[PDB]
């Protein structure tokens, strides 16, 4: 067992896969009530019922993003042993990704289910720039809308509940102190299982940065890591009630 009550970083092993876990509230500058984070071998479940909160930078909007994840997160400049991540984006061939989550949160409360990989020029950055790309993966969403605008969709097959389905996804980009691009399901799934390869949402995200000027070589960046948490809260959150299960994670990483 893996138990932390504040703001942390602990590694673990889940399956035989080498993860991080992050109680993560990198935007709030303060509050008081509790949060727990806690991995028993079989799953990773997160609870908050949190009061008085302000954000460090109202600019960023959201509040926090508690999660796990496989690789190097180049913020934290942490990857657990024994990753196989970062690698090239040209090396990499699919990347299957499978989870089953079930998220619950009070009705007001602005938060998404979302994976993310952070591209960057160089192998081991501690920070993101202008050259590197976040891609984001939203299966959820509540009250939050992705950063930036909304440019274009895409189908994108994945697995729900043991089903092939076809989903739609909308694709927001912003230029920010990097590319930051969202892919939001357009039918959000709240609880449920799913399973999908990596490699086609970066295949989207090179078609749509094909023409930009300030991401270059795009299959030539480091995939770094891979997050799976949830964002949540905005500036005007007072308050936050919310939590989340997560089992039967796997990956199939083939470079
Ligand atoms: O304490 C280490 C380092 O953390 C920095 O915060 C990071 C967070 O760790 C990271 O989760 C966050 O990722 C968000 C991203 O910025 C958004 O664009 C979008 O992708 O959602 C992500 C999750 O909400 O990025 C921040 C950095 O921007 C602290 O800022 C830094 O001071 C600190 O040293
Ligand atoms: O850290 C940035 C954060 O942006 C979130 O979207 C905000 C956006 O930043 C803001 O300009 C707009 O007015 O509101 C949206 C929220 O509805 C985005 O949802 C996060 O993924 C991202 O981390």
């Amino acid at each position: 067992m893996v138990l932390m009550t504040k703001p942390g970083t602990s590694d673990f092993v889940w399956n035989g896969i080498p993860l991080s876990m992050e109680l993560n509230l990198w935007n709030i500058k303060e509050y008081s009530g509790s949060v727990a984070m806690k991995f028993d071998g079989e799953k990773i479940t997160f609870d908050a019922d949190i009061q008085n909160l302000s954000p460090k930078e109202p600019e960023r909007y959201v509040l926090g993003y508690p999660e796990f994840y496989y690789g190097y997160k180049p913020w934290e400049n942490h990857t657990a042993e024994g990753s196989k991540l970062p690698v090239p984006v040209s090396s990499m061939k699919s990347f299957s990704v499978e989870v089953s989550f079930d998220i619950h949160h009070e009705p007001s409360l602005p938060l998404n289910f979302a994976m993310e990989t952070w591209l960057t020029r160089e192998k081991y950055q501690t920070e993101a720039s202008i050259g590197d790309v976040c891609i984001m993966v939203w299966f959820y969403f509540n009250n939050l809308t992705p950063g930036g605008e909304k440019i274009e969709e895409f189908t994108i097959p994945f697995v729900l509940n043991g089903e092939s389905v076809e989903g739609t996804w909308e694709l927001w980009l912003a230029e920010w102190g990097w590319d930051y691009l969202a892919f939001r399901l357009k039918d959000p799934v709240k609880k449920g299982r799913v399973k999908f390869d990596v490699r086609h949402f970066l295949d989207a995200a090179g078609k749509a940065l094909s023409s930009s000027a300030r991401v270059k070589d795009f299959e030539d960046l480091y995939f770094t890591v891979w997050e799976i948490g949830t964002e949540f809260g905005s500036p005007e959150t007072k308050s936050a009630q919310f939590g989340w299960k997560f089992e039967n994670f796997s990956i199939d990483l083939e470079v």
